[PDB]
């Protein structure tokens, strides 16, 4: 029944204290079923679903996430096996593994238990690859399997009638790489028979057979075992646990794995945060709290943008942090490409629990919303879908925050409805004279437009076909590009007549003007009653 | 509570590790005691008490 039925371009990054999955590796996410499979608990699992649950209409695209921890897997050495958990962290210690013998079949049995997942499986008929039987009229017949003592790989299988060899199967390599050839050739001998085990197509490589000597065949269907290769066949691509052979495999009692660790809080973030340097994400929000994170993220983003990769970060300070604290954080964070969120609140969430939400997670929500908007579309006045905000601030306080470049959220109770809308997208950069630096949407449009213009110039001209590509041709190419962008409404307008190019040698120095999309922000009404 | 231990004579027959795992809830302890041939366990008739095993007493 194998065929059956059973029952946004702005990529966004998250980093912080996740409590599940292997850390120090970037994961690309598409659905929160994938998240729960890997990020069992912690703030990252909340952050992902918040990003995709950020807004009734808008949502984040594919998310790039890393657990930043020094976690390691629980493991055990027992019997002839070294046992390692696939799960990383303290929870891996709960895993219990044990070997037993099924006496009815003279074969091993394996059991794995993990109560948190309610995972409990048994593996049975371990070993017992194939049986050998004999029918000749001589008094006795036997077989033996021998190894190379260095590698412990099987080298021969020999059939002996009485004291002397009838035939031997050279398992070092050749026609008998796979055991099925051995079965067929034993069956070819008139006096011998072989039959594969009924419990699945075991079909193991013959080098993984086990050392046997002088087993009497005549009265018995005697099993070749090959327990370890069958263990690999039945468990290599399955389960939560993996095994490695050190020694002889024998039963051992059900034992907890030990050593599951999460590790200490990291003192620095660069050597792990830099893994995003080629993953291609635009927005990043660190779930962690300390100002050192904000400094390191700002330095990372600035280095990436200086390296030609556009990135911007959204940040927000703690719980109920008054204006005096926020100003100090802003003064410590005044470079562009970092956005500071003033407020903290509560999110109604599918967990059922009402989460108490720091401003860091509000900044997560804002990054999930902004990554879902159109390129160049502002978060200004967009809904946030926060439940309740621990807000001190009123109109003058909002003015004080926003003039300082600190994003603020305002609760608005409409006549019959309630919603939370964010007033502006002002960046932490203070000087308002240049909206590319002060405003986030203008900067985003500038970054994308510039990158496209860079690529097109590369393709057209840094193909280096000739120096004869004179300045007027470059001017024409520029003007055609700006005409296309005006047609796309990616830019409002450009001077058709005020583009100039000067070329000397292999270098062209270009200057141009573009009119950015002029946003419209304020209205005042003087209502007058008469009569 | 960290352990529940059953002892015949002076020596342990089996112990239920209540620190965390299969025996978070007492009903698992009842079932496993009942699994032993020589021991029996029965829940109190006065309601489904069904307490977390960490809250058992010394």
């Amino acid at each position: 029944t194998r065929p059956h039925a059973s029952i946004s371009e702005k990529v966004f990054c998250l980093i912080g204290q996740a409590e599940g999955g292997e850390p120090n590796t970037v994961y690309e996410l598409r659905n929160y079923s994938q998240a729960k499979r890997l990020f069992r608990s912690g703030e990252l699992l909340d952050a992902i679903e918040l990003a995709w649950g950020s807004n009734p209409n808008y949502t984040a695209g594919r998310i790039l996430a890393m657990r930043i921890e020094d976690a390691k897997p629980a493991s055990a050495e027992i019997g002839g096996l070294k046992i390692t958990s696939k799960i990383y962290g303290n929870v891996a210690n709960n895993i219990q593994v044990g070997l037993e013998k099924n006496t009815l079949s003279d074969s091993l049995r394996l059991r794995v238990i993990f109560q948190d997942d309610r995972f409990n499986e048994v593996y049975d008929n371990i070993g017992n690859i194939f049986t050998i039987k004999y029918k000749g009229e001589e008094a006795n017949a036997t077989f033996s399997v021998e190894h190379d003592e260095e590698t412990q790989k099987a080298s021969r299988l020999v059939l002996k009638v009485g004291d002397q060899e009838v035939k031997s199967y050279d398992l070092t390599g050749g026609a008998y790489d796979y055991t099925n050839a051995i079965i067929t050739d034993i069956n070819q001998l008139p006096d011998f028979e072989a039959k594969l085990s009924p419990f699945g197509d075991k079909n193991l490589e013959s080098s993984k057979l086990d050392k046997i000597e002088n087993a009497n065949i005549k009265d018995k269907a005697v099993y070749v075992k090959a327990v370890f290769g069958d263990l690999e066949k039945q468990t290599a691509y399955n389960g939560i646990v993996s095994f490695e052979q050190l020694k002889t495999i024998e039963p051992f009692e059900l034992t907890k794995l030990k050593g599951g660790t999460n590790g200490e809080p990291p003192a620095t973030w660069a050597d792990k945060l830099d893994k995003f340097a080629h993953e291609g994400g635009y927005y990043i929000v660190p779930l962690s709290s300390k100002q050192s994170v904000h400094a390191e993220v700002a330095s990372f983003v600035k280095e990436r943008s200086d390296a030609g990769e556009p990135m911007r970060a959204i940040v927000g300070g703690g719980f109920n942090e008054s204006k005096e604290q926020l100003f100090g954080r802003q003064a410590s964070l005044s470079n562009p490409r970092v956005s500071l969120v003033a407020n903290s609140g509560t999110f109604v969430m599918d967990d059922g629990r009402k989460n108490h939400v720091p401003a860091y997670m509000v900044a997560v929500a804002l990054g999930g919303l902004a990554s879902g908007l159109e390129i160049g579309e502002s978060i200004t006045f967009k809904p946030l879908r926060v439940s309740s905000l621990d807000q001190i601030y009123e109109s003058i306080d909002l003015d004080e925050l926003n003039e300082n470049g600190i994003i603020s959220i305002e609760f608005v109770r409409n006549r019959t409805n309630t919603f939370f809308r964010i007033v502006d997208d002002v960046t932490t950069f203070n000087d308002k004279s240049d909206p590319v630096k002060a405003e986030m949407a203008v900067g985003e449009a500038n970054d994308f437009l510039v990158s496209e213009l860079k690529v097109q110039l590369e393709d057209q001209f840094i193909g280096t076909r000739t120096i004869n590509t004179s300045a007027s041709i470059i001017k024409d190419f520029i003007q055609s590009y700006l005409g296309r962008k005006k047609r796309d409404n990616e830019i409002q307008d450009f001077p058709a007549e005020d583009v100039q190019v000067i070329v000397e040698g292999n270098e062209a120095r270009i200057s141009m003007t573009v009119y950015p999309i002029r946003s419209f922000k304020k209205i005042s009404v003087s209502l007058v009653y008469k009569q």
